[PDB]
C-alpha cells in the first residue's frame, strides 16, 4: 505494497468562503513522498505555509481554522474530508484568500476535481495510525471516542431539538472499507439555522452563505426548493466534518470513530488526547494490500 498517494495533475476551481463571503482561487497540486498536506496563502508576500496537523489548529468555534503567527486558513474540513475519502498522502493547497471556498457546501465538488484530475501512486509505504487502545474525551453531554476496529467506521449521532430534525434520523454508523465515502457521504452539504444567519451576519460571519452552499433551516422546514439528498444529511455531513478534522492527525487511521454530539473543538480535544497517549496508537504499514483491513479505489 500500500503505497502513498498524490495527484496525478493540478486541479484549479473558484468560490467564495463560507464565513468571509471573498472570492478565492484554488490550486491542489501534486506534492512529493512524507509532504502531508500542506495549505499556502498566495496572496501574501512572502508565501504562508500551514501544515495541516492538529498542532496548527487555530481557536476556532465555527470550522477548522490553521493558523501561523497571525495567518490564518479558514475552513479546512471539507476539503480535508474529500483528501482522506480518496487516501490523499501528498498535497499543496494554494489559496489567493485566508478561506476555502465552500463549493456547495460538501466534499462532493473535490472529490470531483481530484478524481477527474486523477491519483498517482508514489514509491514508498503509506504509514496508517492503527488504534490499540480506547480513546474518549467528554465535556458536558459532548462524547467523542476513538476505538480499536480493523477498518475505518464513523458512528455519530446528533439531537437538535427541532421539527426537520426531530421528524428525520440523528444517527448514522459509515463502515467505509464496505461503503463508498463518494456515494454515502461526499454529497452531504452543511446547515444553518435561519435565526443563528441573521444573528452571525450581524457579526460579519456566514458572509458567503446561500442556498446554493448550504442547507438552509428555518423553525419549520429545509428551505432549499431542491429539498434534501439524503434523508439524514445533517448527520452525515457531522460525519464529513470528522473525516476532515480526523486528517490533521498527518496519517490515514485504522479505527473506529463514535461521535456523541461532538465538534470541531472536542474532536480537535480527541486528536490531542489520541496523540499523547503513545500507547493507545501506532504507526504501521503493508507489504500486501491483499490482507490488509483497509482498500483504496484504483488511482
Ligand atoms: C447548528 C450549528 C451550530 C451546528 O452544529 N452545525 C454543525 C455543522 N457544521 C459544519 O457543517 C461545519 C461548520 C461550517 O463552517 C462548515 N463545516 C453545520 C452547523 C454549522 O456550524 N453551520 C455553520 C453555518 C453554515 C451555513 C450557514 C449559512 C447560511 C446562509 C444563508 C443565506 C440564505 C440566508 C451559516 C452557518
Ligand atoms: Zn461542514
Amino acid at each position: 505494497m500500500i503505497k502513498q498517494r498524490t495527484l496525478k495533475n493540478i486541479i484549479r476551481a473558484t468560490g467564495v468562503g463560507l464565513h468571509s463571503g471573498e472570492k478565492v482561487y484554488l490550486t491542489l497540486k501534486p506534492a512529493p513522498v512524507d509532504t502531508g498536506i500542506v495549505f499556502s496563502r498566495t496572496d501574501l508576500d512572502p508565501v504562508v505555509e500551514i501544515p495541516a496537523r492538529a498542532e496548527n489548529v487555530g481557536e476556532t468555534t465555527m470550522s477548522t481554522t490553521l493558523v501561523k503567527g497571525d495567518v490564518k486558513v479558514d475552513t479546512v474540513e471539507h476539503l480535508l474530508s474529500a483528501m482522506a475519502g480518496l487516501g490523499i498522502d501528498n498535497a499543496y493547497v494554494e489559496l489567493s484568500a485566508s478561506e476555502v471556498p465552500i463549493m456547495d457546501g460538501s466534499a462532493g465538488p473535490f472529490v470531483f476535481l481530484i478524481q477527474s484530475a486523477g491519483l498517482q501512486e508514489q514509491e514508498a509505504a503509506k504509514k496508517f495510525i492503527r488504534i490499540k487502545r480506547e480513546v474518549s474525551v467528554e465535556e458536558g453531554d459532548k462524547r467523542a471516542v476513538f476505538v480499536p476496529f480493523d477498518g475505518f467506521k464513523v458512528s455519530f449521532e446528533i439531537d437538535f431539538d427541532h421539527p426537520v430534525f426531530r421528524g428525520r434520523t440523528q444517527q448514522a454508523s459509515v463502515d467505509f472499507s464496505s461503503t463508498s465515502f463518494v456515494k454515502e457521504v461526499s454529497r452531504a452539504r452543511t446547515f444553518g439555522f435561519m435565526r443563528d444567519i441573521e444573528y452571525l451576519r450581524s457579526q460579519n460571519l456566514a458572509l458567503g452563505g446561500s442556498v446554493e452552499n448550504a442547507i438552509v433551516v428555518d423553525e419549520n422546514r429545509v428551505l432549499n426548493e431542491d429539498g434534501l439528498r439524503y434523508e439524514d444529511e445533517f448527520v452525515k455531513h457531522k460525519i464529513l466534518d470528522a473525516i476532515g478534522d480526523l486528517y490533521l492527525l498527518g496519517n490515514s487511521l485504522i479505527g473506529e470513530f463514535r461521535g456523541f454530539k461532538s465538534g470541531h473543538a472536542l474532536n480537535n480535544q480527541l486528536l490531542r488526547t489520541l496523540i499523547a497517549d503513545k500507547d493507545a496508537w501506532e504507526v504501521v504499514t503493508f507489504e500486501d494490500a491483499r490482507t490488509a483491513p483497509i482498500s483504496y479505489m484504483r488511482p
